[PDB]
């Protein structure tokens, strides 16, 4: 029975564990699924409890009455929901003759609403299903509640370890992976949701997350950062306010209400996500954990290269060789995506190439600057390539068949699917070939991801050291030149020797 006492306490141990997982994770996860829910219902009530959650999570002193207003909305959605459900209501569509026209189905006129339009209309038909997600929220709102009591229970009754293991600097990460890498995560966060959406606002999100990048020293970013959280939450509460209640594809383009065509309240929750992001790393950035805490001698930890842990290889390993891995990423980003934005990726990449060494010998103020350069420039593309997505609405009209030039050489074509589709046009031949695979974002991302990354490594330490050898190794290469030469001249000795007892041996 030892093998089973040993699984029983592995479990308890896991148990233990979990709570600390439900304290952060339980949290996002009522926050998301109410949001999923609301954007895929719109309705009045939805949109008060995304008011009330998008408050709530910036703020954390607003975030008990909001959690006990949570359970109190749910159950009064269901419980009307179930009341309509009886369907004893018993309850203009005038159709426009020749400002806006279509002809199409629409819901203003094309079809019979029982309330005006200005609200969602609730009709129950299998009447099981049709109130299940409410259901689903409650619940999860229950067991939020349920590991809250448990942890009071728990309550009442019942780094500088990282280098000497890789399962110490395992667990450092696992405990810290936010803290010290929260304001590129959200950045990333930022260019995923230009990156889905592609309309206007975005547009104003990329402006205004230049205008972050601009002030690339921290404490401007600790200054600016609750205005970008306030401008977050105003903006996510406008965006639903505006769903809720010229071309037609123009008129998408811009996010704006219409109903024949209304705008996908799916793509918010990317949104969401971001401000979810930037609210937690808010209160990292302003609490810094400072309740834990976890050139003579700055560098206690200098010779990775030596190599004798396996921590130590993995050490060096990111902090020597991934570099040229940033190249190579590059250069596959710029190549793959034929655009002409990915040429600027092709010349950066050969003049890094050409000149990394003599950058990394350079101290860090020659090397951020540049670096700083070359991000800016990776950022500026993603930003264009979401201004120019405005050619994909005006496009059929204009473009194919003339100025197709232009088309080709940015590579305009559509890449969400709130329009026609990829892999259409080809069926008709407008002499233009419309280039379908070409443009994309995610190896913009995945770059910016990388030069992100190394940036980071720049400003380490670590880096340091490792210049350090560097200059070591380009004043040898004299050295080793040297010593090439005597081996060269013993092999040649050698074989001299060995030719003429050959040749005496014949004599
Ligand atoms: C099926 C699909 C699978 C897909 C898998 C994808 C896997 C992706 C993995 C991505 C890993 C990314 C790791 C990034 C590590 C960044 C490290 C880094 O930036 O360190 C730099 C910082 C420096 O400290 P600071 O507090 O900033 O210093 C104060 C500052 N300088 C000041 O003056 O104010 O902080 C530090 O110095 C901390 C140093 C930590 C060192 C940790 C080394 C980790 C090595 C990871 C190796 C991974 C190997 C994986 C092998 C897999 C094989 C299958
Ligand atoms: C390598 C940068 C890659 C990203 C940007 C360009 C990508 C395509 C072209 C790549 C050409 C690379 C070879 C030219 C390198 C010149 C040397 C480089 O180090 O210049 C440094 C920095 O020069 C700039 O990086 C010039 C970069 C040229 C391209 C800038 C692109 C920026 C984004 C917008 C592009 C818009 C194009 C047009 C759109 C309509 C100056 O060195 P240093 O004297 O030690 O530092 C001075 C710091 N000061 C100024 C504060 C004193």
């Amino acid at each position: 029975l030892d093998l089973a006492a040993s699984f029983s306490a592995v479990l308890t141990r896991i148990q233990v564990f979990v709570r600390r997982l439900l304290e952060l994770h339980v949290f996002k996860l009522v926050a998301l699924y109410t949001v999923w829910v609301a954007l895929k219902e719109v309705s009045v009530m939805n949109l008060l409890l995304v008011v009330l959650w998008a408050f709530a999570l910036p703020y954390p002193r607003f975030r008990p009455m909001a959690s006990c207003l949570s359970t109190v909305w749910t159950c009064i959605i269901i419980v009307c929901k179930m009341l309509y459900q009886l369907k004893i209501v018993n309850p203009n569509c005038t159709e426009p003759f020749p400002q806006p026209l279509e002809i199409n189905q629409s819901l203003l006129y094309r079809g019979p609403v029982d309330p005006a339009n200005w609200f969602g209309v609730r009709k129950g038909y299998p009447n099981l299903g049709y109130i299940q997600n409410h259901l689903q929220i409650l619940l999860l709102l229950v067991f939020e509640a349920v590991v809250y009591r448990r942890q009071e229970h728990y309550r009442r009754q019942h780094r500088q370890r990282l280098d000497q293991d890789l399962l110490s600097c395992l667990k450092y990460f696992i405990n810290f992976f936010f803290y010290k890498f929260g304001l590129e995560i959200c950045f990333l966060m930022a260019v995923n949701v230009i990156g889905q959406r592609m309309n206007f606002m975005v547009i104003l999100h990329g402006c205004w997350l230049v205008a972050i990048l601009t002030r690339r020293r921290r404490e401007a970013i600790a200054r600016l950062w609750p205005n970008y959280c306030l401008f977050l939450t105003l903006f996510l509460l406008y965006q639903y306010l505006l769903c809720l209640g010229m071309n037609s594809a123009l008129i998408k383009w811009l996010y704006l209400p219409d109903f024949f065509r209304a705008p996908n309240s799916t793509n918010l929750i990317s949104d969401f996500l971001l401000l979810l992001c930037a609210s937690q790393q808010w209160q990292v950035f302003s609490a810094e954990r400072t309740e834990e805490w976890q050139r003579g001698e700055p560098n206690p930890i200098p010779n990775f290269i030596h190599c004798r842990s396996y921590l130590d290889m993995l050490k060096v390993a990111v902090f020597r060789y991934l570099f040229w891995l940033v190249l190579v990423v590059v250069f596959v980003a710029g190549a793959t995506r034929i655009s002409i934005f990915g040429l600027g990726y092709l010349l950066a990449c050969f003049y890094l190439l050409l000149f990394g060494t003599t950058l990394l010998q350079k101290d860090t103020r020659a090397q951020l600057v540049l670096w700083d350069c070359l991000i800016l420039y990776n950022v500026t593309v993603i930003i264009s390539k979401n201004m120019l997505s405005l050619l994909s609405c005006v496009f059929v009209e204009q473009m194919q068949s003339n100025f197709c030039w232009v088309i080709q050489l940015f590579s305009l074509v559509c890449t969400v699917k709130g329009y026609y589709d990829p892999k259409e046009m080809m069926t008709r031949d407008r002499d233009c070939l419309l280039p379908v695979e070409e443009a994309g974002i995610i190896w913009d991302s995945i770059c910016f991801f990388f030069l992100l990354l190394q940036r980071r490594i720049f400003l380490s330490h670590y880096f340091l050291h490792v210049s350090a050898d560097l200059k070591a190794t380009a004043l040898q290469a004299s050295r080793g030149f040297a010593l090439y030469n005597a081996a060269n001249l013993k092999s040649i000795n050698f074989h001299r020797q060995i030719e003429e007892k050959s040749l005496a041996q014949l004599k």
